[PDB]
């Protein structure tokens, strides 16, 4: 338990504290196979250390997403796992909580180490050492295999499953190519089929309270239409409280998400603040006070812009989506800073001038960077004063701020735009999925009101017997696949 | 075409006055259809192409979220100014059609006082602007430089067959 | 004539529901070898299923655009042109 053998930021090398985890990290198997059967006394296998971990849970803790550490880590991972087999069959050690409850396949999930977790998600091995064994097969008639995927602890029946830790407890930056693979593509794409009808229902129901809202904002003044207007007022009161709680409750179950990624969900913000908004309206009409116009209307506007959450049901709007808001992240904020000085030195400089005459233009600040503004919008007024002594001074001033900020700089971001949407285009088809995963696990879990009954995936199949006694019996997960190569190296 | 053109002159003769409009929206349709007839070369033919696959993967999309936003703005801007401190914004379609200019390059940005919100009013159509004029409109460009980078071949190919058909 | 052996959605694998067509998808040539010269009664060529297809059929019915299955196909293609030529060169088993 040294400051040096812990993991943390500085010159230190994490191997579980312990001789059997640090030989088996510096890939010295000759040592491992002698500590694991000295005949003057044994060393354990299920062995921990202070922060909870064990063998495995240090092989994958010190894996890499380099091919050469990636290597290392799978073959020391399966000899140790066929070795804990040949000693202690009883006891399984991929099902050894760490301190926090982790297993090694949720600790992969958790820390980003991509390679180990599709490892262990689709390892297949021969009939000795068959049980521990996560990819099986079924039936082969032909060139046709049927695969049967575990789904111990990855299945969203469970409490805390790998989809949850991935979607709300993973913070590696590129965690969507994670959900991407074999058995978890398929479990995600089946489970979207079941559940499009709750999100249209969803998709529905928003774009009623949407018109409700339209409708009274549009027919409001300065018998049975008030009695309509105060029905309507009174449904969209309970629309905003409805949507506030719901994004309550979703934020005090995701509390420690906010911190971990901030622009991947980035509309239960937008929701949030759109319910605030119409409540506060709603409670600021009956004080009377004549502020209520604008933050009514300021709500409306959020609404309709939030109908571009339920517009990722679809491939095409759904990737063009997040184009747009990778855009905006990307090369949008550098043009409006740039753009930001550029025109309050020219508007400044402007109203500066044009003050000493040989109504009058450039009058306040406001003007002058509404007329700058004018000129990128196409409107700008390019005249020749002459009414002023400084004419050429402003004309050439005018001329030079249009140069700079119109010519090169609106058509230097579409160049930029160009440049990013080539750039981000797959990573954006990835970050969909994503997406969908994260509303297919929201829609799971019911209301705040209403819970939903947890529909377990998959099928309890016969995948032989332990070595033990009774037939060991799971779940797992079915997916045909047609395979002519595969199919030749069997013959 | 054929029907449009077929119904308006069996309606002549109903002496009706939707005459005039059928007729014209016959003839401009007529027009478009000479762009049927430029396949027998192969770079209009393959421009077409283009600009058809053009309109069916990176147009819809913008058109989509155009109308949303615009919809949106103009509703709030017609619900706003109409508490005086003729009149703009009077209607939904009014609103609808200074927001389009503002993409057709003729949009109104001044400065309302007579109205008692013109903070909020300049702010809004500022929002706007910047939303849907410098980042969308540019986008749109950048969707379509990547559309022809990637169908280019494709389209030589669908030209092979629509030659082929013909 | 089973529902498994039938072309549709979901599990199923068409072959061509022949013997023979079988052993021709299953990449089997000395199977097809001995089924056409047995001496105790002889397999047909020209057979056809319920479908209507026949061992051709079957074998493009199944081919697909990759490059190990073309392959496969082809092979099997212009050996049981190129025996049915041996067996019975009357007949053309290409109309």
């Amino acid at each position: 338990c040294g400051r040096f053998f812990q993991k943390h930021q500085g010159t230190c090398f994490y191997f579980g504290e312990l001789p059997l985890s640090l030989a088996a990290c510096t890939k010295q198997w000759d040592v491992v196979t002698y500590l694991l059967e000295n005949p003057h006394q044994p060393a354990s296998l299920e062995a921990t250390d202070s922060l909870g971990n064990t063998v495995l849970h240090a092989l994958v803790m010190i894996a890499d997403n380099s091919p050469e550490n990636s290597a290392l880590v799978i073959h020391m991972y399966d000899s140790l796992l066929q070795m804990g087999a040949r000693l202690c069959p009883t006891v399984q050690l991929e099902d050894i909580c760490n301190h926090q409850g982790l297993t090694p396949l949720k600790l992969a999930a958790k820390e980003g180490k991509i390679e180990i977790f599709r490892h262990i998600l689709q390892r297949e091995f021969s009939g000795l050492y068959q049980p521990l064994s996560r990819k099986f097969t079924e039936w082969c008639y032909g060139p046709v295999r049927v695969s049967l995927y575990d789904l111990s602890s990855v299945d969203s029946w469970e409490k805390n499953s790998v989809l949850e830790i991935i979607a709300f407890h993973c913070k590696s930056p590129h965690r969507h190519r994670m959900v991407v693979l074999e058995p978890l593509n398929k479990l995600l794409q089946e489970k979207w089929d079941r559940l499009i009808p709750r999100f249209f229902f969803n998709f529905a129901c928003y774009l009623v309270y949407m018109i409700i809202f339209t409708i009274v904002a549009y027919h409001q003044p300065s018998t049975f239409g008030d009695s309509m207007l105060l029905l309507g007022h009174i449904l969209i009161l309970l629309g905003g409280i409805y949507l506030l709680l719901g994004q309550l409750w979703y934020f005090w179950r995701r509390r420690l998400f906010i911190w971990i990624s901030f622009m991947d969900s980035y509309f239960e913000i937008l929701f949030l603040v759109q319910a605030l908004l119409t409540v506060l309206s709603q409670v600021l009409r009956f004080v009377e006070t004549e502020w209520y116009l604008p933050l009514l209307v300021s709500s409306l506007v959020l609404g309709w812009l939030n109908l571009l959450y339920y517009t990722r049901g679809f491939q095409h709007t759904g990737i063009y989506s997040v184009m747009i808001f990778k855009v905006i992240l990307r090369d949008l904020l550098r043009f409006l800073l740039v753009y930001l000085v550029f025109l309050f030195g020219f508007a400044v400089a402007l109203v500066s001038l044009s003050r000493e005459a040989r109504p009058v233009p450039y009058g306040g600040i406001l003007d002058a960077s509404l007329e700058l503004f004018k000129f990128t919008i196409g409107m700008g007024e390019l005249a020749f004063q002459e009414q002023l002594r400084f004419r050429g001074v402003v004309l050439l001033l005018l001329l030079a701020y249009v140069l700079l900020t119109y010519v090169l700089l609106l058509n230097m971001l579409i160049a930029l735009m160009s440049e990013t949407v080539n750039s981000v285009a797959t990573d954006s088809w990835s970050i969909w999925k994503l997406q969908k995963a994260i509303s297919v696990l929201e829609m799971e879990n019911g209301y705040w009101w209403c819970r939903r009954k947890r529909h377990r995936a998959g099928r309890l199949l016969k995948v032989g017997t332990k070595g033990d006694g009774i037939p060991d019996e799971r779940w797992c997960f079915r997916v045909e696949e047609v395979n002519w190569a595969a199919w030749e190296k069997t013959l």
